[PDB]
RNA sequence: AAAAAAAAAAAAAAAAAAAAAAAAAAAAAAAAAAAAAAAAUUUUUUUUUUUUUUUUUUUUUUUUUUUUUUUUUUUUUUUUU
């Protein structure tokens, strides 16, 4: 199912959000890259427990709710490069980050802060996942210390 | 049998005045009613024309990366009749 360019931002108050993807068991690869999406709310990827792809890139996402992707537990592709993402936290990218294979999330400005990147960093410390382009287009935007500075190379000593 | 004067009563009819009332018609003044035309405070709804913000489709223009064919400007080491 590919809905690239199709303006479905606002569809998810206008008299309570759509629940699209009732009961979709049998998709492999959702695309819905350049949509626009701002705000996702809970319980949308409920019962898409055989999907292994997800794009939602060229958006502004900021508003990562909680407990977003719960059944995604088979995950391949994870892809949300070119969006507004700030932090990273582990109770919203953990479960399709369990078995994720490629991940893509360059070009977003990023927050190198103790509370944002540092499960994110523990994880791109211990894992294999192929990553292309991470040294290069995953730089920090803020705080003025750490602008343009690499992702990677973050210490976190000094967190948890 | 008839005709007249003082003095006291009673009966029919006509024209009057005052009082107690009762009806019909006509004038106002109050208490209400049903309405066909009116104005004036508040909150909402439809439609037309236009203002602002956000997200995306088509087309056009600028810059940068990469790839394929032609005009080719050159060449170093060689071969060559």
């Amino acid at each position: 199912l590919d809905f690239q360019h199709n303006n479905l931002a606002r569809l998810w108050n206008p008299g309570g959000p759509v629940n699209f993807l009732k009961g979709l068991s049998h998709l492999h690869i959702l695309n819905l890259e350049s949509n626009g999406l701002d705000e996702i709310p809970v319980g949308v990827f409920k019962n898409l427990f055989e999907l292994k792809s997800i794009n939602l890139g060229l958006n502004n996402l900021n508003k990562l709710e909680p407990f977003i992707f719960d059944d995604q537990t088979s995950l391949r592709s994870l892809n949300l490069q070119k969006n507004l993402i700030t932090s990273v936290e582990k109770d919203v990218f953990g479960p399709p980050f369990q078995n994720l294979n490629s991940l893509d999330m360059r070009f977003n400005p990023f927050d190198c802060t103790c509370e944002s990147i540092s499960w994110f960093v523990n994880w791109i410390n211990q894992t294999h996942t192929n990553i292309s382009e991470l040294s290069t287009h995953y730089l920090c935007n803020t705080p003025h210390h750490y602008y343009g500075f690499p992702l990677k190379l973050f210490d976190t000593s000094s967190c948890k």
